């Protein structure tokens, strides 16, 4: 859910997810997709479209068990789609950790309206 | 400072460090040192004397600049007293976390009082 995805990314990026990603570029926590603004963007939206696959369990809302073992995200047993569900979350999370470089400030809160419409997944 | 310290071993251990380490056996937290009850005691027995080679600057309360860069702790320039504290906070970090398999729930909360006492660093 929310919290094992914005936990993960603390552990990853050292960042205060909601802050740095809750509301950044076209894709990056509330909302939908949009075009993409920059590869931290990117990352958000490949877990958006991670997420359309996801059967029956609830991305928002759902918890499931993870570990943090020798500095990587482990995804616990759990059932079929909370599995992949965590593997989502553990790929986003890594994928920021990775794009810090280029990370831009003025994405940070933005105007998601008027993001060009997104490709299918 | 204490601060870095505490966000180091969240960083690596993923486990609140005032909870987990703040009292944890004869040498982690508060207080001195004394015999070592476990491995996770022995890091903060290394870490307490690794502090003794300080006399210039205060272990406790001067802040020093690191990144969590990679998942790992990397220390800012600073002087030559920050940095060697900063270098004593990051072995700790790392010899807690290498020792999560043997923590103890019965030490989280040493009375400490009673440790026998500790040999020359
Ligand atoms: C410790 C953090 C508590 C939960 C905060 C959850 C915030 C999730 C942020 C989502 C942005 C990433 C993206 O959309 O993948
Ligand atoms: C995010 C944490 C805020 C600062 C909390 C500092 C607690 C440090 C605990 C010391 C125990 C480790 C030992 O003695 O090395």
């Amino acid at each position: 859910s929310l919290f094992e995805l914005g936990k993960m990314i603390l552990q990853e990026t050292g960042k205060n997810p909601a802050k740095s990603y809750g509301a950044y570029g076209c894709n990056c926590g509330v909302l939908g997709r949009g075009k993409p603004k920059d590869a931290t963007d990117r990352c958000c939206y490949v877990h958006k479209c991670c997420y359309k696959k996801l059967t029956g369990c609830n991305p928002k809302k759902d918890r499931y068990s993870y570990s943090w073992k020798d500095k990587t995200i482990v995804c616990g047993e759990n059932n079929p789609c909370l599995k992949e569900l965590c593997e989502c979350d553990k790929a986003v999370a890594i994928c920021l950790r990775e794009n810090l470089g280029t990370y831009n400030k003025k994405y940070r809160y933005h105007l998601k309206p008027f993001c060009k419409k997104a490709d299918k997944c």
